[PDB]
């Protein structure tokens, strides 16, 4: 029970606050569901723990739908676990599948993406909660202009960006991130449903990294332990 700026790191309080009310009505809604027996994803002090990393050191966006609907999975950063947790999701596993391929680096040992938000990754979905086993189930339901807001916020600084947009919910940021400053990047899901259709073989982090290079920004350390 905070304003803005203490859920958030202080930058993106700033990015954030056309929709501060609209936050606060995420809040209200959260808040009812709970009332009335049904649960979300991920813990209430979780929820915008992709807001709590430097809003001006943010030089790449991977977004994907919303949060791993099984208890014990989302934490809040798109596509992360815990440190502890295995298996994998099946998402995450098809991820490192794609990292070890473009990148050479050994297989990670756990499915923690903090040490990519510590470095200037925004791991975003584009709805921020979700009923457990049910996936999208807030779809729709006030998440959306959050998210717009946060990525029209990056593309309006004066800063090279990429997005890296996993996914169809994702896929709907593309437009607004056009400026010539932002450059997306767009694949199917790496779920393994979609992953098929085009995430194996996408390269997206050599591919930003030569996006962010060619615009005079510095390169992601993607290394993961
Ligand atoms: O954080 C997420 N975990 C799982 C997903 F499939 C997704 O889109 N985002
Ligand atoms: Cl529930």
């Amino acid at each position: 029970a905070r304003p803005l700026s203490e859920l958030v790191e202080r930058g993106w309080a700033a990015a954030l606050e056309p929709v501060a009310d609209q936050v606060a009505h995420m809040g209200q809604f959260l808040r009812a569901e709970i009332a009335a027996g049904r649960r979300y994803l991920p813990a209430g002090s979780n929820v915008l723990r992709a807001f709590t990393f430097p809003f001006d050191n943010v030089r790449v966006l991977i977004v994907g739908q919303d949060p791993y609907p099984t208890p014990g999975h989302a934490v809040g950063l798109s596509f992360s676990v815990a440190p502890d947790v295995r298996p994998w999701p099946r998402s995450l596993a098809n991820i490192f599948d794609e990292y070890t391929a473009d990148l050479g680096y050994p297989l990670p040992s756990n499915g923690d993406l903090t040490p990519w938000a510590q470095r200037g990754v925004l791991l975003l979905n584009r709805v921020l909660t979700v009923r457990p086993s049910n996936p999208a189930s807030h779809r729709g339901k006030g998440w959306e202009a959050v998210t717009e807001c946060a990525i029209r916020a990056l593309a309006a600084r004066a800063a090279p960006l990429v997005a890296i947009l996993w996914g169809r919910d994702a896929s709907t940021l593309k437009p607004m991130l056009a400026a010539g400053n932002c450059v997306a990047i767009e694949s199917p899901h790496p779920s393994p449903l979609s992953a098929s259709r085009g995430f194996f073989g996408s390269r997206p982090f050599s591919r930003a990294n030569e996006l962010l290079v060619g615009m005079g920004a510095e390169p992601i350390d993607w290394r993961l332990p």
